[PDB]
DNA sequence: TCCAAGCGCAACG
DNA sequence: CGTGCGCTGGA
């Protein structure tokens, strides 16, 4: 399944198994608002796959200085093991300072990524994980290094789209027009009896993703931003101590019950 | 209303 | 197993 279907699969065991105090539903934050347990103990319950991100912050070289700078637009502060990656990253600021896709890991000790994880996600009350293995795992914040596996690194990744607006559809017409793409526009939605499904195409400095939506394709405009974020992944140990799962377990229960 | 940017998410070649 | 689109301050 993808993750969107394992997050459905995800509330729906929660609510099944503890009841109906579940929620994954509205608008989300613009840091991390998965589910929400509504009782009078509140906490929002992150819901992972096996192999996962965590987290990032964006850092902008500095050439003239050699160091990184933490990006005033980032969405969660500074906190010490942030300033121990940025730290290390400028000390090493010639082995980081070439942005890649690809990407260069940060060896660390796996304890700062953990902490860093810890603080970031304590911080938006994310007080539980939920993930799988085959059976579902539901554990505290506090005890994530029991669970997961951590890396990081640093990588180009490029920001996400917007759909299509009245401003850009004259743009977007011209460039279906020029592609010799047959189609017509109801609004902002697009139909054509082509196979347009994933396609890009491009026209006066916009490039346009086109993805089929029920009965008619929704338009996009893809990102011009490149900048490099830390970012974190995680990967589901297979030798979780059952002693910690059952004691988390319980933890679970507590938090729900109070 | 619109755009740049950062965070969401494992997805995908 | 080694890359980015969908969604969400300030002008
Ligand atoms: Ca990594």
């Amino acid at each position: 399944m993808n993750w969107k279907e394992f997050e459905v699969f995800c509330v729906t065991y929660l609510n099944k198994t503890y009841g109906n105090k579940f929620a994954k539903k509205g608008e989300s934050d613009s840091t991390t608002s998965d589910i929400l347990f509504t009782g009078n103990n509140p906490f929002y319950i992150e819901a992972k796959m096996p192999h996962s991100q965590c987290g990032q912050f964006v850092l902008i070289p500095n050439r003239a200085e050699y160091k990184f700078d933490y990006s005033p637009k980032n969405k969660s502060e500074i906190n010490p093991y942030t300033q121990k990656i940025m730290q290390f990253m400028s000390e090493n600021f010639s082995e980081y300072a070439n942005l890649s896709t690809k990407g260069k890991i940060i060896p660390l000790p796996e304890s700062v990524f953990v902490n860093w994880i810890k603080e970031y996600y304590k911080s938006k009350s994310v007080k539980f994980f939920i993930t799988s293995n085959g059976d579902f795992i539901i554990f505290p914040i506090e005890h994530f290094e029991h669970y997961f596996n951590v890396s990081c690194t640093y990588r180009i990744k490029k920001s996400g789209s917007r759909h299509l607006n009245s401003k850009s559809l004259p743009d977007f017409k011209q460039a279906l027009d020029k592609k010799g793409i047959s189609y017509t526009m109801r609004g902002l939605e697009l139909h054509s009896d082509e196979n347009i499904h994933d396609k890009r195409i491009s026209g006066d400095d916009k490039d346009f993703l086109i993805k089929e939506n029920n009965g008619a394709y929704h338009v996009k405009i893809l990102s011009n931003t490149f900048n490099a974020n830390v970012i974190f992944s995680i990967s589901l140990k297979n030798n979780i101590s059952l002693f910690i799962l059952n004691e988390d377990r319980k933890a679970f229960e507590a938090a729900i019950s109070l």
